[PDB]
């Protein structure tokens, strides 16, 4: 199937709050200031019609990895957001995209780098990001 | 530098009429057309121009866009205007240290596509509105 969410996940007022309200409070305990984790390297060679197959990893990878490990902490919209994300991945799963993804796969590969490289703050600095995050879900795949 | 008190956006109530009128405004546009606010507005920016590049999109938007829409989609236009507006006034002059030309650039992209849509580019701007809001509460807070 085509990796695709209808825009109104990304309408709500509440939720969209808590999202942006958790990456700002994880991002003032961020000092890597020279490292940006979704940027311009993340979708370099990306067709439009790929981009929400990409999110889509980028998505689980920061759901079983960061936010999982992190779940009881950031305190209490952590709570919150978590569920929100997992659902959107749930709706996302086992769409795919007709073509080969071996890039797709190279460019979440060096964001899972990077966070290793930084290590808790990897996490941390992932967390920071829901907000591009967020819109980068929603810009890809609606 | 560029900041906003935590105050400012202690407001439920606008909140909210800002997610409505971005619904609205979002009903006649393509959802999967180009988009105006995304990582690429961010791209070379650092944590700390981040407020300083939101304010040139938020008085974009509102010079450029809001003001002349500033009659329709009512009643919703009429509330977030104010209070956007109230925000633009309080980020007078703020500026950054030296050379903003990565952000002139990251701006000029949106406010390209903005203007090579005409009034569907107003349109799109509005239904993003959203965004910016949110975007622009994590940038300066």
């Amino acid at each position: 199937s085509h990796c695709r969410l209808d825009k109104s996940n990304f309408q709500q007022p509440y939720i969209t709050n808590r999202t942006f309200m958790l990456a700002k409070e994880a991002s003032l305990a961020d000092n890597n200031t020279d490292v940006r984790l979704i940027g311009e390297k993340l979708f370099h060679g990306v067709s439009m019609s790929e981009r929400c197959y990409l999110m889509k990893q980028v998505l689980n990878f920061t759901l079983e990895e960061v936010l999982f490990p992190q779940s009881d902490r950031f305190q209490p919209y952590m709570q919150e957001v978590v569920p929100f994300l997992a659902r959107l991945s749930n709706r996302l799963s086992t769409c795919h995209i007709e073509g080969d993804d071996l890039h797709i796969q190279r460019n979440v590969q060096k964001l899972k780098d990077t966070v290793k490289k930084l290590g808790e703050s990897g996490e941390i600095k992932a967390i920071g990001e829901l907000d591009l995050l967020f819109m980068s879900l929603r810009n890809a795949c609606i």
